[PDB]
């Protein structure tokens, strides 16, 4: 029913990462650096397998600060994490969404349930709701 | 000096962190990009503020980006630095091997005078170990 903090998140294979800037839609609140994570489980759905019960996707969101031109990231300002379980969170397309604020765990941050994130998400229905692709 | 290995497999290593530099920065060229920055474990121990074993590897990763409505997106891979840590084998440059690959590929070697060149820079970080980069939460 709620989704776990996924302890050790930090040490799993980085995706990707993007820069967000303000005037960018998602600005708020997804506004920063972010860097996405996954653990071994969600790899295989990545790779064109199914994804597993267990599958854990880590959006991982810094504040940043330009200085002479460049973009050095400050603070982490949430993490984002998706969940598999096809069972429990069948509701919201069998992936579990929390976000937790400046990454701590007691800091939950969803209130619906997970439907407004479920609800952006539901656009990449045939990839499994993953928008991040795996690049080499 | 011998050669510093290709790093195989350095994708699933431990992201250290990243950082983007634009024009005007004064690294634009030839860094300019966003670049990441990737330890396998002996690098680690070294990053924790333990020492640094022969055989740590960190690297960086270096791509183009695009703009695209306020978001700057990762385009194509331009290259990866490597530094591999031997204390005897690369005692000239401090205890670390430094290389660079075009577009991350093994054959494109880009370094001809030994590492010279990129150690003059990092041994600004002599008491750092060389190493700029700093472990984050
Ligand atoms: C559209 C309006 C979105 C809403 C609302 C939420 N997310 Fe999302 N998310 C969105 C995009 C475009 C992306 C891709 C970013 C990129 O770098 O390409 C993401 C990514 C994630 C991820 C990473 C896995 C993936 O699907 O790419 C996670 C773990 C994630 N998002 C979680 C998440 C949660 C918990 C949300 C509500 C609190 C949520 N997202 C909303 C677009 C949108
Ligand atoms: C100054 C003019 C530099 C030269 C020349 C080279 N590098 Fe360097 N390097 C520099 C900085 C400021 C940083 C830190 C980037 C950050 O995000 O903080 C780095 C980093 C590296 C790393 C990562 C480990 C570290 O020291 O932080 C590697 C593996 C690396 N650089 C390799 C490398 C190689 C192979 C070079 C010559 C081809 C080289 N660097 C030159 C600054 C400068
Ligand atoms: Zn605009």
């Amino acid at each position: 029913t709620k989704v776990k903090y996924p302890d050790g998140f930090r040490s799993w294979y980085h995706v990707k990462s993007m820069v967000i800037q303000p005037g960018h839609p998602l600005e708020n609140p997804f506004g920063g650096i972010h860097h996405v994570y996954a653990n071994a489980e969600a790899i295989q759905g990545l790779r064109g397998g199914n994804y597993p019960d267990g599958a854990v996707l880590v959006f991982d969101l810094f504040d940043y600060q330009e200085d002479n031109h460049a973009l050095v990231e400050g603070k982490r300002k949430l993490i984002g994490v998706m969940e598999r379980d096809a069972k429990r969170f069948s509701a919201t397309g069998g992936w579990g969404y929390e976000g937790f604020g400046e990454g701590k765990p007691d800091k939950r941050l969803v209130t619906d349930g997970g439907q407004g994130c479920f609800g952006c998400h539901a656009a990449q229905k045939e990839s499994q709701y993953v928008f991040s692709r795996l690049r080499d």
